[PDB]
């Protein structure tokens, strides 16, 4: 037995981890399935695709062509149909029909070996009609063999009665493939079309109170989701919702201790109240997270929850289980790290003591908040944590709930990066914040759309509580429109966190990334009906945003994105295409001056000819253009940020 | 079950088809194991490589390094020892006492927590005593355990005993692993010093005549042996020694039809004489060529016979085995062709109605040969015929006698020319002839001495009957002194065609690499005594380096290759080293010129620090140089083509 076969085809991708863990998709998603096939000798070549769904039935005839002159490399795009476990194959053969076609259409016109060359091609046109069921096609089929061996026909009619629209049809339903060799079967995950598109709000529900009771409720933190569903989200991340340590407790911006009323960090779980399957009591019971969730629910909302493994020193675990915790020699348990930075209010888990017990109680809770509506896991810090351990997790809450959708927020080398969204995580936070001139985008964006979209599905936030970039610090209210263009149209998977869209950006201190009087350690009560009253928010170019998000498959999916050469540094321009949909983005980076630019876009890459005009409206402002191959924009910081564009059909 | 481990091992190289097939090495060959290894969190991991040997004996400790920072790729160079199959495993494990030393150093000063850090350290240095058998090093870590422990000394005093030279001696052939994790098995099949390592002479025998009798025999030819022997070949590539078909015969020059006198192809194989079990009758008979071979190995040369699937028309193939044939409809079978090259007089294999008697027929054959001491064959075009079917014959051939080289001849595209190897072909032929500028040979070399080297073996022929590139036409005498000089110290197999040393240099035509009046078809006598004593042949120059490869381990390997910036685009340098032995080349590329340059070596890759001078001796001439970090180099053309030079001491 051989590992080659006949007709080799070699090095099927997408593959992940050798085939040990399975490629990734979404319904309705399209992808490149490729092959290295060839032959020996010089006859021709085919090769397909064969999808398979989760009961085995196979998809559409998929033939491949050569990506690449003298490659042998094969590619042809599928589409990802309902959920569950998929495979794919790549089959190669011989290709005698077209092998015979090239060889007559020269040897016929120079009158050479023509009747040898004729009856070539009669016999191979029976022999493809052996396989064909249909009397009416072989029928066909037999009619040009007939006319080919018509000796009393001159022989340039002879051959053309071979080449009909009429034959192509019957060899189109049953091509004639010799020596078929296929390689072994890929392992392919489609999930629901949140995994990869959806926009993101994060908020803190105790800072939405009342003067007479400053910590918000679930009751009250629920009438801020009327105004987040009308800016176009469909996710609404909640840090931690559980009871918060006393013991070490942090102060306003992150200082050590405590004073009075301080709330301290969401993150900091666990008190006597209860630990991680409990409420805050100052958020109110199960019984208001249930009318939050079905409140949200009603307005088209998610609710996606923060898992943080981990705990305060007052959490219940500490004295019920010290094995899943490491002890120095005193009894006592270090303060987690994260180097620079330190936590001192709570303990990081330790994993080798009790790893069974851990798991069980990790699913536990997991399933607690399932079975309270929430489908979708923000996963602290998870490169903290064993890689194995989350490839457990995951395989145990999906195999029973395969809908529900783990984000890792893994801000760390590339290799763990990576490595957490093989074994399993559905979407991870990128290095998108640190991603901000034109290279910086175009080498970052090539990255997430090509090979690493087989494994990852990346969530750009375009801040967080612990992330406020220098961007956004120096450039002001037009840098918050420029990064909320780019988030929302190079990533099918967008988000924000509260205040953004009030375009807050005043740092803890110069050079760190950290908010002034951050969040995570007091409330931060906002007006947000005065802001929109006074025009100091974005929410509706982040609504309008949402809402071309919606109107256009395009901007939908990750892997169909192209660059578009411009002449200024500081303006970059790309397209996405899906179907017949393609949207056009030129963006000005600098957020302090006017940017004049030639945008030389590459036609076929837009589907046009290099003379065809291309007709495309603004939907930021309604205006319409007629634009060309070489297109003059000019970008006014405050008025224009980006063209966001669709080509007009 | 999880795919990843306690300690993320992932992505092992060297791999061959996702380890399907064995990675390659032979006897004494020492190349890199890797992978990318991390663990979760901040403390320090370690790894190591166990080799396997058939037995399933495992080498010795091998530790591997991060090799570059940041990046997660960890790997040690391995050694293979005896012939057969292998396999290696990367183990990576918690290093706990890299760990504890890098907290201990920055605590200890800070006086952060020293007494847990000191009973941590001293609990953590028993632990790794425990498993360390010899008396004198157990106490050197139980020494430093009680110094630890001894409350009398200052903290820095207690820390410093764990930190001493002693200490980590100890450590360094103990290490305390924790949590070890293997990745699975990978196969390599390691083979004899030949198939890595040689020097090859390919001539014709009949051209080897008598002035009375001008159709060499083999009795004739046994006279050339001593003078291949001294110039220091081992292997001697014969082609086919098989009677040569009459139908349709090739005349001088490549010419269409052969005269009365005219001899003919050697690779149109057969007639009633015999087939390619058979001898030539002009050359001789069986026992005159077990004489040849005889001969040969008494001068330390090994015989390499040609082996072509394919037919003179006239072979008793033709109609004893009429299904190894493509047959058109009126019968004829159409000549073979590798376009743009056409092979009138020969007639191609057919696969796929016969496939068992072909292969059968095939081993039979290649028993033959090897019954009569032949143990290296090599084998044309091997691309026409299907890859699995040399992946049989050769497992086959293999299976029984694992010392039988195959070398395949393959000009063809990137994909078939790897695939051939990966399927079993020991050595390549390779694009070496077409690599003539220095940008050419860097990057070519640096694809064939990386990934490639794990299922490739280089056979670097600097001319071959087929190819007299335009270099060589246009350089004359010393631009054949340039390209013996980089075959035999690039590839540790390199070889040449008879009448290389006499500088033969004629096209057939402007543009073509075809010689005038090609050996393939006639006679060709040469005065071998008139060269020699007139000057007018470079094999003192190939004898040279044929001795210096012989003297230098670092010219017997491929993978340890480093090329140093020169200032011109004309001159070339690079160093190979294996142990203790460095060898630097810097060449002239320009054969019409002298050139002047600087040669800027990478002292680090030699291992010598920026400012040190390395002596060399310049094994072409004797003279000895000193060198440093920037050298002067004068070369002239026809004096001088290089300096080959070892480092001393
Ligand atoms: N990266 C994840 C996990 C981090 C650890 O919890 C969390 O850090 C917050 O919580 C800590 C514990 O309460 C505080 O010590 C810290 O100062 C504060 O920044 C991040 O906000 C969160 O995004
Ligand atoms: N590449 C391999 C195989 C080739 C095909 O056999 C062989 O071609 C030679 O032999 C043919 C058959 O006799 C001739 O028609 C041809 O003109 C001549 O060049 C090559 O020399 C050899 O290196
Ligand atoms: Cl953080
Ligand atoms: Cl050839």
């Amino acid at each position: 037995p051989t590992v080659v076969g006949r007709i080799p085809v070699l090095d099927v991708r997408p593959v992940v981890q050798r085939g040990r863990r399975p490629a990734k998709a979404v319904t309705g998603e399209s992808f490149e399935v490729s092959a290295t096939v060839f032959r020996e000798g010089h006859d021709a070549v085919g090769a397909n695709v064969v999808l398979r769904d989760p009961r085995g039935r196979p998809g559409p005839w998929t033939p491949m062509r050569e990506l690449a002159p003298g490659t042998d490399r094969w590619g042809a795009t599928v589409t990802a149909g309902e959920t569950g476990t998929w495979s794919y194959t790549v089959e190669a053969w011989g290709d005698p029909v077209t092998t015979w076609r090239h060889h007559a259409r020269i040897k016929i016109p120079a009158g050479l070996d023509t009747d040898l060359v004729l009856e070539e091609g009669a016999r191979l046109y029976e022999r493809a009609a052996a396989d064909v069921p249909g009397r009416e096609d072989r029928r066909e089929l037999l009619a040009a063999v007939d006319a080919l061996r018509d000796e009393s026909r001159p022989a340039a009619s002879r051959l053309a009665a071979a080449l009909t629209p009429q034959v192509d049809a019957v060899l189109a339903r049953h091509p004639l493939r010799d020596l078929v060799t296929s390689s072994d079967p890929l392992p392919l995950l489609v999930e629901r079309e949140r995994a990869l598109y959806g926009a993101w709000y994060e908020f803190f529900p105790r800072s939405e109170g009342t003067p007479h009771t400053p910590h918000g409720t679930f009751r009250t933190a629920a009438r801020r989701l009327p105004a987040i569903a009308a800016m176009g989200f469909d996710v609404v991340y909640l840090p931690p919702i559980h009871p918060i340590g006393t013991t070490h407790r942090k102060g306003r911006n992150n200082t050590l201790s405590a004073t009075g009323d301080d709330v301290g960090s969401p993150w900091a779980i666990g008190s006597p109240e209860g630990g991680h399957d409990s409420i805050h009591p100052a958020l109110g019971t199960l019984d208001d997270f249930d009318h939050f969730v079905t409140e949200a629910g009603k307005l088209g909302l998610e609710i996606a929850l923060d898992f943080a493994l981990q705990c305060s020193p007052d959490h219940p675990w500490v004295h019920k289980h010290p094995e899943w915790f490491h002890h120095r020699p005193d009894g006592t348990i270090a303060h987690a790290e994260n180097p620079p930075k330190k936590y001192q209010d709570i303990y990081p888990i330790a994993f080798d003591a009790d790893p069974d017990g851990l798991a069980t109680e990790t699913v536990r809770i997991l399933r607690h908040w399932m079975d309270h509506g929430v489908r979708i896991f923000r996963v602290d810090n998870p490169h903290t944590k064993p890689v194995a351990f989350w490839e457990r997790v995951i395989a145990d809450i999906n195999g029973t709930d395969p809908d529900v959708i783990f984000l890792a927020e893994a801000f760390t080398r590339p290799a763990m990066m990576a490595t957490l969204a093989q074994i399993g995580f559905q979407q991870s936070y990128t290095y998108f914040t640190w991603r901000n001139t034109k290279q910086e985008l175009t080498e970052y964006l090539t990255e997430l759309s090509g090979e690493a979209a087989s494994y990852m599905r990346p969530n750009f936030f375009a801040n967080t509580p612990d992330i406020l970039h220098a961007y956004l610090q120096h450039g002001g209210r037009p840098a918050f429109e420029v990064r909320a263009v780019l988030a929302a149209t190079l990533s099918p998977t967008w988000g924000i966190y509260s205040g953004y869209e009030l375009c807050e950006n005043t740092p803890l201190r110069e050079g760190s990334e950290e908010y002034l009087d951050s969040e995570k350690y007091q409330l931060k009560p906002r007006d947000w009906t005065r802001a929109a009253r006074e025009g100091t928010t974005i929410a509706p170019l982040v609504t309008r945003l949402n809402t071309i998000r919606r109107e256009n498959p395009a901007l939908r999916q990750l892997r169909d994105l192209h660059f578009h050469p411009t002449d200024k540094e500081e303006v970059i321009a790309y397209s996405k295409r899906q179907g017949s949909n393609t949207v056009l983005v030129v963006v000005n980076l600098d957020p302090r001056h006017t940017q004049e630019a030639t945008v030389s876009l590459d036609m076929p890459q837009l589907g046009l000819d290099w003379h065809e005009s291309v007709p495309v409206r603004d939907e930021l402002t309604g205006e319409t253009y007629h634009w060309g191959r070489a297109n003059y924009v000019r970008l006014e910081p405050g008025r224009t940020p980006a063209h966001v564009c669709t080509v007009l059909r």
